[PDB]
């Protein structure tokens, strides 16, 4: 194979996303998005950047704050529903979560997981130092966190669990370098209780729903053994101290085949059996 | 076909040209602590797009007149493995650049990330970002978006087409496919709007800007602009044009740079460079 002097989209790529990967944006169909009663309408599923979202949602009714309250209804992202009209209005780029806010009397969208917890963070003053040198501490590691995942589900978990072919190049480099953030992540862990000082933040709970997943056998197959996780032990620590939280407990459940479908109540979890609320468990 | 093992394991070079730095772990390889300017900002940095976002801003808060933008731009050499001194990796456990000191005040503290640099100086000199409302959440949007994304071009795209030792069509296509995606969906914006985040230039059109601009005009990864069918981003284009026209970006972009300045020491370090390239956008080697 030689790469030609002009791509041209002639062949199937992706995998099991071979569907819906495709070179150009923008909508495939007209669609409007449905609205519920609360303030913040996300518009999601429960992969790791969804929780994230539904997640931060829920540590803000933990600390009582009403205004939180949020609509969470369903995007299949294997079904396209991305690419609607009235989704594409809210996320141009056509990913999940997006949300619309309408707190206030005009209503906005915000779009990528990162702006989602800044601007909850911001609008209710937790999870994110307000000023001082441990505000730069927060965003150093949150923006980190965005800049690096691609690696980890774009690349590793692409070419591992994906890919129709095994790659060994591929799934070397991406190994490799899910291998070096989880070090980058231990080493921090090891010198301080969370990533941007000794507090909880958005930056550890974006970090979270991601490295949990992985280092607990969840996300891509046989991807903890082939990583060699057990080697992370501080990465573990902090997986267990957030992995006990009650919104955490409560918001990886949304918009999950394990757990919700959507949220419209808080009573929405009643409907749950109470194994579903309660500790997940560290070993085999 | 390949059977991937059991337990991974850094059997063999991977990277390219990036071979002789990619690791598996993280953590300093020697000691050596960071050269410290006068300047209240410093900056170790290579003038890559990543670098520039910095630079540029800092230019940018420069033209405006803020003294308190003064900065040295001190050079990490990333194919040597400059980010893995001791005290590099203390000012960005994560060893890439760019990475910052701010020593403005009585107590410095470090700021790594090309994203939250943006952000922290937009918020100190309260420009580039709007301070509150709506207009704040869509800079946001479009900031993370590019932080995002990037990884799909330049981790994904320039790779596999322009370092990878072999030529892998599966993962070309999956990332020039990918490339052409996120320009559509900046020329799908910009159809509509004149920057990214609304009317005005911000940090979120800076940071997609080095990136998208180098690839547009044919100076990132060999035949990149023809291969990706570059001409097709007319509105890329457009807003491209605009913002090259900018002094902050004129400036900012020769700032560790081959094509330019070495290291940034002090604004008079311009006049060692031939006075044209203060005017004009240089392409890099
Ligand atoms: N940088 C984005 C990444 C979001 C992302 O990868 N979303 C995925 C699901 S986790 C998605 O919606 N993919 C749809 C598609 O690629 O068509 C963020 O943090 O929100
Ligand atoms: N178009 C995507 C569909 C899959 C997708 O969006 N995966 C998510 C995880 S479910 C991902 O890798 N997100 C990267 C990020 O968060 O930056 C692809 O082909 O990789
Ligand atoms: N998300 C990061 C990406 C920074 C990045 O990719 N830096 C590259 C040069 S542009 C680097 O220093 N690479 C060194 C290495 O990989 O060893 C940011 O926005 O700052
Ligand atoms: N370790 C890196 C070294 C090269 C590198 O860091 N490249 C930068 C551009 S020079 C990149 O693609 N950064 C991704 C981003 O900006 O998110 C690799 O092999 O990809």
């Amino acid at each position: 194979y030689v790469p030609p002097k002009v791509w041209k989209w002639d062949k199937a790529n992706g995998g099991a996303f071979a569907s819906v990967n495709r070179p150009v944006a923008g909508p495939t169909s007209e669609r409007e998005l449905p609205v519920g009663k609360h303030p913040f309408q996300v518009y999601s599923l429960g992969t790791p950047n969804g929780q994230k979202a539904t997640i931060m949602l829920e540590e803000l009714l933990q600390l009582g704050f009403s205004e939180a309250e949020y609509d969470a209804w369903l995007i299949k992202i294997f079904e396209g529903d991305q690419f609607t009209s009235g989704f594409v209005d809210i996320n141009p780029n056509s990913k999940i979560p997006a949300m619309v806010d309408r707190s206030g009397p005009e209503p906005f969208r915000v779009f990528e997981s990162g702006a989602i917890l800044m601007h909850l963070a911001e609008k209710f003053g937790v999870f994110l130092p307000t000023s001082g040198p441990a505000r730069a501490e927060c965003l150093s590691w949150l923006f980190w966190q965005v800049g690096s995942a691609p690696f980890i589900g774009g690349g590793f978990g692409h070419f591992y669990n994906y890919a129709p072919i095994k790659i060994e190049y591929a799934i070397d480099r991406y190994a490799m370098e899910t291998k070096r953030l989880f070090d980058v992540a231990n080493r921090r862990l090891a010198e301080s209780r969370y990533l941007a000082g000794d507090e909880y933040t958005i930056a550890d709970l974006a970090t979270y729903t991601w490295f949990g997943n992985i280092y607990r056998g969840e996300a891509y197959g046989e991807a903890a053994t082939f990583l060699s996780m057990h080697e992370y032990e501080h990465v573990g620590r902090w997986v267990g101290e957030i992995d006990a939280r009650p919104g955490v407990l409560r918001g990886r459940l949304v918009n999950s085949s394990k757990g919700l479908a959507e949220r419209h109540d808080a009573s929405d979890f009643d409907a749950l059996p109470p194994e579903s609320l309660q500790a997940i468990v560290k070993g085999f």
